């Protein structure tokens, strides 16, 4: 048992809802909240813009320094950074953005990152911004995640389309 509400269940162990990743992140206070990165961790936009933003940019000053650090991440990897306010843990996810040109077979690679965390409050990796299809993500992501995944959906038309569209 989780604390996790209002969750539809697609298979085993994904779950789907129309919700706002910071407020859910805010609301649960997940162990491991996932972050759609970038490979510089630059959190400009979209669900990392967003996430940021409710850090009061604590997020990107620790991101800077990682990279200072450690470079950047690899398509379709991870790192594990500080939740903030969020949650215990933020792993930061880079999925191929195919408004860059990205090769979108490296979005399994990246949902395989989930695995190595029992429970994680998520986005669609590649989608929104990142210009990837949703459902071919949704797909995706119940094809490898094997671990416990709880998935934000912001917008309602597409939480709406996801679910009625779900083999
Ligand atoms: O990963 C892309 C998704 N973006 C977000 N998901 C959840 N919470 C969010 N907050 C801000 C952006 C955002 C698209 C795909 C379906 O719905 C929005
Ligand atoms: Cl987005």
């Amino acid at each position: 048992v989780n604390s996790f509400s209002g969750y539809l269940k697609l298979t085993d162990n994904v779950y789907i809802k129309n919700a706002d990743i910071v407020e859910e992140a805010k609301k649960v206070k997940p162990t491991v909240v996932v972050n759609a990165a970038n490979v510089y961790l630059k959190h400009g936009g979209g669900v990392a813009g967003a996430l940021n933003k409710a850090t009061n940019n604590a997020m990107q000053v620790e991101s800077d320094d990682y990279i200072a650090t450690n470079g950047p991440l690899k398509v379709g990897g991870s790192c594990v950074l500080s939740g903030h306010n969020l949650a215990k843990h933020c792993l930061h996810v880079v999925g191929p953005n195919v408004n860059k040109g990205e090769d979108i077979q490296l979005l399994k690679s990246a949902y395989e990152n989930f695995n190595q965390h029992e429970v994680l409050l998520a986005p669609l990796l590649s989608a929104g911004i990142f210009g990837a299809d949703p459902i071919h993500s949704l797909r995706v992501c119940v094809d490898t995640v094997r671990t416990n995944v709880y998935l934000a959906v912001f917008d309602k038309n597409l939480y709406d389309k996801l679910v009625s569209s779900f083999l």
